[PDB]
């Protein structure tokens, strides 16, 4: 279970110091997270609100916010950035 993110996201998975250029999932999901930890993507006060717009990570997932509820949808935006191997 592995994939190849696409340029753009893997220089964002980097800017959240990511190591590799092959990764699981997982470790996709992981540094996403921490990606908009770092960046605030979230909203504090709707909680799992993720406010992506105007950041790389909106422009990548084609979408101005979204809830962390939605796997499905997430997981296919994190796809449309990937190759598997
Ligand atoms: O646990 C993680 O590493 C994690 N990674 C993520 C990547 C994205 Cl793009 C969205 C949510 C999370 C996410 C996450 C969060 C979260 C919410 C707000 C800010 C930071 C993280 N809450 C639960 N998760 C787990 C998760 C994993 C996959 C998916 Cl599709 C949804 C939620």
């Amino acid at each position: 279970t592995l994939v190849r993110p696409k340029p753009e996201l893997l220089k964002l998975l980097k800017s959240v110091g990511a190591q590799k250029d092959t990764y699981t999932m997982k470790e996709v999901l992981f540094y996403l997270g921490q990606y908009i930890m770092t960046k605030r993507l979230y909203d504090e006060k709707q909680q799992h609100i993720v406010y992506c717009s105007n950041d790389l990570l909106g422009d990548l997932f084609g979408v101005p916010s979204f809830s962390v509820k939605e796997h499905r949808k997430i997981y296919t935006m994190i796809y449309r950035n990937l190759v598997v191997v």
